[PDB]
């Protein structure tokens, strides 16, 4: 059993609002008409609960509804035709990007555009102008990464390990989720601290772990759809090796990346007591996400 | 004197655009038209000759925007560093609300000042040469530059001095170097994919190049910044933290500069192979960072600003 190797030298936590938030995410998905096929156990609110465990219910609900939105958007890209049609996806992302800027939805817009607009409207009530910009960009880059994956599928091109790993950092909107840690913990990190190279390298490390963990768990389902945007499948193509060896290599990178994150957590320079207090809350927020992603995915029927 | 020149060397060469002089004369004409020129050596500014060195392969239309942009930063910085607005957070937030609005595409009004009109002209001209995604990335780096200037204003107003770690982290934005680095894409006419543009090794090369440029400037600009009682300078910050002599601080400042050049060269060889086309485009961008490192050094020793 190779899944037992997805381990960390730290533990996670879950919000006491977990179930109340998850049932509210289902009501939210139903309201904006995101529920279509079949849908008893999605439990997208139970991932948010683990990801932002100290968050007040109102903020955790936005995060939960946001995580839900991403899963609905991802399933469309990876298991339907739009993920092989760039023209359709460009037309869709033009509407999303307009909604991110604060444009009101119109009669011709789809359910996902309406849903994103509500999340943007709600984030606007709880986040300052400077935060929305940083969120917009990370989400804008998330769309760009999906258009890139769409082109690869449409042109039948598989990227090398170097290219995939670089693109995979944006293709999961992990940086956009890490932004919500600021609102969840209610911290105002100053520009110099927020964008410091060590914080970036901690974010990059945390992002890789989360994504490479998911790649090990979701390779079977992505393989059946012929979607090779997966560390295991990209490694297999590059090294022309067996699937067990490809999994073994992916887990070696995961293990090495956990070590890097732990090593680099101690390399944060001292700015002042107040700023460093806020940073450890954010860096704790990263660790919560690392665990939240692994804890949920092993129990979730999605990778069964 | 020679001790400085031997420690401000780089293992790579710079270059200058053949359009240098007409671009500089046009920048002086542009500045005068928008009323950015103060009554006082107006021909001995040469803001165009920095741009020419910074973006040497750029077409004349593109280089001119960059030259007018560099001129704009210089006029703006002199306000924050050598006038009363840099000791008043209230007036600066009011001004910075107008700039950020102009960057979002807002038309200037009657009550707006010269710099607001000048920035609106640059955004309009950049909108004709750069796509939507580029303008966003430029706006952010310029927005963070404004925030960094507001943070210095607070430090001056309270009479507080940051430690080496705080200054070095904040100095990366106070220069608007990332905003200047964005123009390399338009200058070299390259389309770097998201994954290559925002890659960690590329980010490390940028902040390495940013540190070299800013720490080089600090070594040459501590005399005139000391006169205004401003300790936003690696030399003066190291002196404050260590409580050492001014020669010792300069030595420590040039040590960091020297090791950062060594880092940049080491990081340059660590860029992974994506594909022929992307690596070629990225090769042109990283060369652009080397041109900027030399441009800042070559110009500042040449210029009258630091004398
Ligand atoms: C899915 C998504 C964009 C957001 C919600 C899921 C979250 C927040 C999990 C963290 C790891 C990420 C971002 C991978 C999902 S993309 P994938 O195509 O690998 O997803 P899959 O393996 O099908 O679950
Ligand atoms: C004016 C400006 C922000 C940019 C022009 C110079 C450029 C583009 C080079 C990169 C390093 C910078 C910007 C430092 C000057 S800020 P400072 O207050 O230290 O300025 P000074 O040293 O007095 O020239
Ligand atoms: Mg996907
Ligand atoms: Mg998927
Ligand atoms: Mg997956
Ligand atoms: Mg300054
Ligand atoms: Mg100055
Ligand atoms: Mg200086």
């Amino acid at each position: 059993d190779y899944r037992a190797r997805l381990v960390y030298p730290f533990s996670g936590a879950i919000s006491p609002h977990a179930d109340i938030v998850d049932q509210a995410t289902l009501a939210w998905a139903a309201m904006f008409g995101l529920l279509t096929d079949s849908s008893r156990r999605l439990q997208y609110g139970l991932l948010a609960a683990r990801a932002y465990p100290r968050a007040d219910r109102e903020m955790l609900q936005i995060a939960a509804d946001w995580i839900a939105w991403l899963f609905f958007m991802d399933d469309q890209c990876d298991e339907t035709g739009i993920g092989r049609d760039l023209q359709r996806m460009i037309a869709l992302h033009e509407r999303f990007l307009a909604i991110l800027d604060g444009a009101t939805p119109e009669a011709h817009d789809c359910a996902l555009t309406y849903a994103l607009a509500d999340l943007r409207r709600r984030l606007a009530l709880r986040a300052p102008d400077n935060w929305l910009r940083r969120f917009s960009e990370h989400v804008r880059l998330y769309f760009t990464a999906n258009r890139w994956e769409t082109v690869n599928r449409q042109r039948g091109a598989t990227p090398n390990v170097a290219t995939y790993c670089a693109a995979r950092l944006f293709s999961g909107a992990v940086y956009a989720c890490f932004d919500l840690i600021e609102l969840a913990e209610q911290i105002e990190l100053p520009f110099y601290a927020r964008h410091h190279s060590i914080v970036q390298q901690l974010e990059q490390a945390a992002n890789n772990i989360i994504c490479w963990c998911n790649d090990v768990l979701s390779y079977p389902k992505e393989m059946q759809h012929g979607d090779r945007h997966n560390l295991v499948l990209v490694i297999q193509g590059e090294h022309q090796c067996s699937l067990p060896e490809a999994i073994d290599r992916a887990l070696d990178l995961h293990a090495r990346e956990v070590a890097t994150f732990v090593r680099k957590r101690t390399c944060v320079p001292y700015f002042d007591a107040a700023v460093n207090t806020a940073l450890e809350k954010y860096v704790t927020g990263l660790q919560f996400w690392i665990c939240a992603n692994r804890d949920w995915s092993l129990t979730a029927t999605r990778y069964a």
